[PDB]
């Protein structure tokens, strides 16, 4: 395979189906990218994340380079050897979740990270796409306060490409993805786009949303945000979300997706249910009446909100894969729906059905 | 297949070797039976125990009863169908956990518990292997506090052996097994053997040991209370244990064990190890070098270390499945090596190198 090549192979609208051609696998597009705790996909076997459909998965970075240590995971092998998945990996840059838990134009100390640190350390960690180190503006934002931040981001994109570009081995086996940053700004967003295009990037993210503005204001930026971006390369949404949020975004150009989202929380084609309610207590059906995944194949609603009420690991385990494998066939069915020209229609139908 | 049969094919000295056959499955012996937390072997699904080697499984009578309730689990269709298990299952009486968390010759309310409700509530689990109802004698226990304990114990034998014969469909698919008590002394031990006998059951417990006496004290009153036995029947020592406990009471004729022994303890062939301990941060070898489990097979210590001290999911999932697979290996040595007439040999072996 080589380092890096998406191809689009079908569209509608604004919508796009396709492949991510990289040297560890392909990953099919829009993808959903499931996240890790701490170099591991929470209570699942590699094996099993693979098995729900899962192409490629997201490191922790802010976790990693505090727990073990990027340094010790290196030493060790990286990433992929280390938890097992021998898959495309993506990482974050770390900033994101440091102010979620000492700024400055070199970066951020908590203990530190600048440009330069976090794309060593996705290095270290042995990411294949790499983000550029931004900085995720709060919400709401003044738009003074949303052009100084954006402009640090646009100036760190840059830095984090000569560093990545610095590294022969990494830029020779990995992909670096820019991010885009502007709040709710239509110019900023413009200004930002223009900026990480002219760097030049391997793919394009759109930051700073999922952060509390709701889905219409967020919609309403993705109008116009992601025709901003290069159209040939993939745009990811960052830490995007539920169900409904992936297929507007998906209609709006968005061909990646993460989210910590897939408690008692099961997502179905009819909406999310919480197996702990009590109506659940003798129900014999599987969490959803389609879902394909193993767990729906042998185990009932009330056996699973008995593990949950119960605090059990395996009611954990099981809730986990279903509500990936869900997320996986959901992205299965708009890649197959947008392949046939009849991904318009799927939304409907979805959204019908979802919140009947 | 039978309702039971169990079987002998080899002896060496009082050990055996041997296959209780009923109509969910047969059981090699010795065996080791892996113990669940609540319709779940922690943080195991059922196929991952089956990988392991394990014939059989206990349920947890105590806490089923609570939560879900044992009539709730029957309405489900019972325990195997519930926790997806089709494979024999072994259920203890209750009265062990309730005293372990107001007692009378009638039973014990803590919220009751008498030799019917108990047999009741296995049935209505639907196990295959039932446990009389018993007194569990603490430990140090005075001769008349033993022997009124025990006396008691082989009355409610009685008791639950009516049970359950007047349950057709228990009776007529399930087995019965009785439960020896008289703490650790050898008159009221035989007492207790002669008592049980001349009821007559399926099976035969050692009960009111590992209650803190120790493993040469546990040793002593095995020497002489295995033989007591209907030799022509299994012998199940409940609660052990340990696997030099386990290698020792097969060499005094005990075919079966539970334990909630198989945190970060790993059973390896040179001894425990705690996979916390730094010294194994950046260990690259599995958990043990012969281990033939799936987890062995995969991951480091220095991996597993990793996620058990983060607190992760997968980390508990891995310890476990690796060491209920090192203790049915141990089985399978012990099986292979008395049916080959090299078991003394074997222990003489296995314990040089388990403390070296
Ligand atoms: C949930 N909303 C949201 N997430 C954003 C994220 C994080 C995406 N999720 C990454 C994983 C989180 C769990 C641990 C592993 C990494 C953002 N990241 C960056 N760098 N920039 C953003 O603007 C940015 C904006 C974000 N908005
Ligand atoms: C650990 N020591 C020990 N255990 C004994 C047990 C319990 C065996 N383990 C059963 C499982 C425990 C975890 C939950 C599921 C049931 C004993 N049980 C009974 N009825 N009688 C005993 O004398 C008896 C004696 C015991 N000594
Ligand atoms: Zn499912
Ligand atoms: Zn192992």
């Amino acid at each position: 395979r080589p380092r890096f090549s998406f191809s689009i192979a079908a569209r509608e609208g604004k919508a796009r189906t396709g492949t991510i051609e990289m040297k560890r696998g392909v990953i099919r597009t829009p993808a959903f990218m499931p996240v890790g705790t701490a170099a591991t996909v929470k209570a699942l076997k590699p094996e099993t994340v693979r098995a729900t459909g899962a192409d490629i998965i997201l490191g922790n970075t802010y976790h990693l380079m505090l727990r073990p240590g990027a340094e010790r995971i290196a030493k060790l092998g990286g990433l992929h050897s280390f938890m097992g998945w021998d898959r495309p990996i993506l990482t974050d840059s770390g900033g994101y979740q440091v102010m979620s838990l000492k700024q400055s134009e070199e970066g951020v100390t908590f203990h530190m990270l600048s440009p330069e640190r976090s794309i060593e350390i996705q290095h270290l960690l042995g990411s294949d796409i790499v983000m550029a180190f931004d900085e995720c503006t709060p919400y709401p934002a003044t738009p003074s306060r949303a052009a100084s931040s954006m402009e640090r981001s646009m100036r760190w994109a840059k830095r984090s490409r000569d560093a990545f570009d610095s590294r022969k081995e990494q830029a020779e086996n990995a992909a670096l993805f820019g991010i885009q940053q502007g709040s709710v700004f239509e110019n900023l967003r413009q200004q930002s786009a223009d900026a990480l295009a002219e760097i030049g990037f391997d793919g394009y993210a759109v930051g700073g949303l999922a952060v509390g503005e709701g889905q219409d204001e967020m919609f309403r930026v993705l109008d116009f945000s992601v025709p901003m971006l290069p159209d040939d390369k993939p745009h990811y949404l960052m830490g995007v979300g539920k169900p409904d949020d992936i297929v507007g975004a998906v209609e709006r150009g968005i061909d990646m997706f993460d989210c910590v989202l897939p408690n008692g929380q099961a997502f179905t084609w009819d909406g999310p249910i919480n197996i702990r309610n009590a109506r659940f207590s003798e129900d014999l059906k599987p969490l959803d009446s389609e879902c394909h995944c193993a767990v729906c194949q042998k185990w009932s609603r009330a056996y699973i909100h008995h593990l949950i009420r119960a605090g059990e690991i395996l009611g954990a385990m099981l809730m986990t894969e279903h509500n990936i494998a869900f997320y996986q066939q959901l992205m299965q069915k708009i890649r197959d729906s947008i392949s046939e020209g009849r991904f318009s229609q799927f939304a409907q139908d979805f959204r019908a059905r979802y919140f009947a």
